[PDB]
């Protein structure tokens, strides 16, 4: 859990840029469930045209078809997107491979200028909880000062044959300014942080599921709901079917809300990508020119 405040943000921007000076390529790590919404809002300014691998992590909890649209978008911006499951160690070879492709031009020009071949240097950057430390540990094949008061120095990790990975990620802040994006981040657990009302988060999730996977939502909770009912009816149906009640036979809404948020965060109902590319055309255009 990280506390952002005007100064701390400045600290992170500064420090991450400093680390970026040491590397040939940057791995922007995003959540495959929201490849666009889980990006730091100033990421391009911070990365500043550095060769970039965009890593859609938690592929195991998302939808491949939607992700592929996001991959196309990343390809169209000139990045090298790959998807991985850092936790269960799936597709990890792809990281080095993309790093090699991302820096192929740079090292060709170095080779032509007569420089000797060398390890590619990389770092990982992204908002919190996307799986940065998980990915680092999986790539190091080991868990990354042991004495109180003793400061750990940032070190290079040998990964594969051609890759050197900084063992410390650049941590940047999530998008703050948009309420829908807030709900997306809350649905994925990127922010388990207040002022975005949990009840509204659960309504957003239900409505997402009702629109994209109604059959699955119903079979999961074993409920059936009138199509012209308002959203409250769904809370009531689930609350009733799970027995989450209070004061006689009133619905314990706080409890149903928590169950919905949990089941969506932890992919109990299905594997979804909440960034629907075709629905985000205006948002994309707003960001696009800068
Ligand atoms: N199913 C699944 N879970 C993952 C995957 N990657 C990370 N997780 C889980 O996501 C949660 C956060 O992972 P973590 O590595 O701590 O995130 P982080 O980006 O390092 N946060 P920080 O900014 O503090 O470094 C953990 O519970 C982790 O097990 C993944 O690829 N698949």
């Amino acid at each position: 859990v990280i506390q952002w405040y005007p100064g701390h943000m400045a600290k992170a921007k500064r420090e991450v840029s400093e680390q970026l000076k040491k590397v040939d390529v940057v791995f922007e790590l995003v959540d495959a469930r929201i490849p666009y919404s889980s990006r730091n809002p100033m990421i391009d300014e911070v990365i500043n045209q550095k060769p970039r691998v965009v890593i859609l992590n938690k592929k195991d909890m998302s939808n491949l078809n939607e992700m592929s649209k996001w991959e196309q978008f990343f390809i169209d911006k000139g990045y090298y997107p790959v998807s991985v499951d850092a936790k269960h160690g799936k597709n990890l070879k792809k990281v080095e491979a993309a790093a090699i492709k991302a820096t192929a031009e740079k090292f060709e020009r170095e080779k032509a200028k007569g420089l000797k071949p060398r390890a590619i240097r990389a770092m990982i950057v992204g908002i919190p909880n996307v799986g940065k430390s998980t990915l680092i540990n999986k790539l190091a094949k080991r868990s990354i000062g042991n004495k109180p008061g003793v400061t750990k120095q940032q070190q290079w990790i040998k990964v594969g044959n051609a890759l050197q990975l900084l063992d410390t990620p650049g941590i940047l802040w999530p998008k703050f300014e948009d309420e829908e994006v807030g709900k997306k981040l809350s649905l994925t657990g990127a922010i388990k942080d207040s002022i975005v009302h949990l009840d509204e988060v659960a309504i957003y999730g239900l409505n997402f599921l009702i629109q994209n996977d109604l059959a699955r939502l119903k079979s999961h909770y074993n409920i059936e709901v009138p199509e012209d009912a308002e959203i409250i009816a769904w809370f009531d149906a689930i609350g009733k079917k799970r027995g989450l009640i209070r004061r006689g036979n009133e619905i314990d809404y706080e409890a149903v809300i928590e169950l919905i948020i949990y089941d969506i965060r932890n992919a109990k109902i299905g594997n979804y990508c909440f960034d629907i590319f075709k629905d985000m055309t205006e948002e994309l255009a707003n960001d696009a020119n800068n």
